[PDB]
């Protein structure tokens, strides 16, 4: 296989089907990458993680570089060894987290310092640390905007952002190991901004990346406020390219942004929340702490062909997370990602078959019964 | 297969080799049962217990009548089918969790009534949830014996289980279906006096069960002491029936107690000490937390055949385990799981083979290098 290659095979409006040809591996889009926190998905071995469908999945920068270290990760042979996941992994730049869980930061036109929950990161230094963690697919280090915020602070933060860009691009390509074999993508900022998301798709395109990911959007909009800026946004992306929605995210918020043209999305949302007692099903999310199910016999959704629903009960499962027991977080969470999973196949035999607008609305008028 | 048929096929010394033939399944002996205290092995699923090797597992009946309780498991169909364990089960009685973990006890001849951490249990109350449950092999309900324990004490609860024993004993032939296709074990008492462990022995002989335990040397008696009484004690019992120890243990007390006539062990310790840190090899045991690990490229154990060796790394598992990663929990306790079972394996063939003397020699001058 080339080191990247995205291919459309099937439209459907603004709905794309395809697949990302990269040394290790296709990727089918749209796609669905589980979280990998610190090295794990948590909860589940690769095998499983690949059993569910999973092509690839997403590594955390910031808690890989305070935990085990990205060198001490290099030494040991890399991510993927280190983990046993043999497939794409797309690692993001770190920069979200430190605004969201780090202290004491201190922000500036270089980077970024600041204090683990003393340390640095900058557009060539987070390029670095995804390439010392062997990453397949590297995300420009940006500054993040708060949402709500106001167009001055979004245009501010824009304009650093795509300055950032410029410069993780140029890290990326003088790395010649990185560059031939690892891709690239740049983020899209300008908060909820017509003008300022232009500015950012044309600074971007402008640069050339393998890949564009609309940022920004998981900070607090609800779903209206979201789809209205994806509505304009994407359009502006280059067509050719995969677009990735950053932090995305439940399975409505899932198919409505594939109808507006999204090829990938992340989110901790099946395995945190699966955790947490809520598992996905077709007629919508159930809580299965619930005593409603302490003696129901019923898998947890009564058509998905994951391993737990084919052997275990909802009161099995009830019984395991109200208890605290690690097998209830294990099955859960598998059971979710296949979920997503299977979602995810959905859209893309029904974007192949030219009736996804059909499935979409089939989808909500039974999750939402 | 039938009810029950304990077979001896092969001796060296006072060690035995042989099968337990159940209905559910065949039961290889010397046999370690991992423990599954409120249904589940924690952290491993069922079909990975059985990839491990072992043949049965142990359920905690107190833990299981308080969560989810005994007769919500029989509605559901039973213990095998709730867990997905469709090999032999043996459950305890509870009765020693009653006095460890539970408050506001109140002990009689007729039995003992508590809060959980209100309930009751009796040898005809133990009898019948076991049954509820399920159970394979069911342990009669007794009253332990601290360590340690005057004389006048010891033979008060020896005397008192031996009438609990006959009690159990009739309850179980009371029901029809219990008695057809599950078996009932005794339990010796008697603390380390040999001649009440005399007087336990000829009461249970007397009554007649299909497989005999040794109770009460898990409860604060060092090795040499445990050795010492086993020496005395496990002749006394029937020759052609099983020899369960209960709540041994460590490696080197399994390869004592066979040497002194034990066929069957239990222990908490690979899965609470796996999660805990502490993994077993051939060396002897390792806490994987310890720095010296954090860039072993190593697995747990240099020989160990287990899919966790074959597949991931010491330094691995220790950034896992030291970040408090679910994932650790379970690779640790497959592992070690694996480890007790391949013990068991060398242990069989050694003895099928007339070779267990220098096995056992061999495995303590390596384990305690
Ligand atoms: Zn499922
Ligand atoms: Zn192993």
């Amino acid at each position: 296989r080339p080191r990247f290659s995205f291919s459309i095979a099937a439209r459907e409006g603004k709905a794309r089907t395809g697949t990302i040809e990269m040394k290790r591996g296709v990727i089918r889009t749209p796609a669905f990458m589980p979280v990998g926190t610190a090295a794990t998905v948590k909860a589940l071995k690769p095998e499983t993680v690949r059993a569910t469908g999973a092509d690839i999945i997403l590594g955390n920068t910031y808690h890989l570089m305070l935990r085990p270290g990205a060198e001490r990760i290099a030494k040991l042979g890399g991510l993927h060894s280190f983990m046993g996941w043999d497939r794409p992994i797309l690692t993001d730049s770190g920069g979200y987290q430190v605004m969201s869980l780090s202290s004491l930061t201190k922000q500036s036109e270089e980077g970024v310092t600041f204090k683990s929950h003393r340390h640095m990161l900058s557009p060539e230094r987070s390029i670095e640390i995804q390439h010392l963690l062997g990453s397949d697919i590297v995300m420009a280090f940006d500054e993040c905007t708060p949402y709500p915020a106001t167009p001055s602070r979004a245009a501010s933060s824009m304009e650093r952002s795509m300055r950032w860009a410029k410069r993780s691009r140029d890290a990326f390509d003088s790395r010649k190991e990185q560059a031939e074999n690892a891709a690239l993508f740049g983020i899209q900022q300008g908060s909820v901004f017509e003008n300022l998301r232009q500015q950012s798709a044309d600074a971007l395109a402008e640069i050339g990346f393998d890949g564009y990911a609309v940022g920004g959007l998981a900070v607090g909009q609800g779903q209206d406020e979201m789809f209205r800026v994806l509505d304009f946004s994407v359009p502006m992306l280059p067509d050719d390219k995969p677009h990735y929605l950053m932090g995305v995210g439940k399975p409505d918020d899932i198919v409505g942004a594939v109808e507006r043209g999204i090829d990938m999305f992340d989110c901790v949302l099946p395995t945190r929340s699966g955790r947490n007692g809520q598992a996905f099903t077709w007629d919508g999310p159930i809580n299965i702490r619930n005593a409603r199910f302490s003696e129901d016999l019923k898998p947890l959704d009564s058509e998905c062909h994951c391993a737990v629903c084919q052997k275990w009960s909802r009161a099995y499962i009830h019984h395991l997370i109200r208890a605290g027991e690690i097998l209830g977080a294990m099955l859960m969470t598998e059971h979710n990602i296949a979920f997503y999973q299977q979602l995810m196949q959905k859209i893309r035999d029904s974007i192949s078959e030219g009736r996804f607008s059909q499935f979409a609305q089939d989808f909500r008028a039974r999750y939402f019964a």
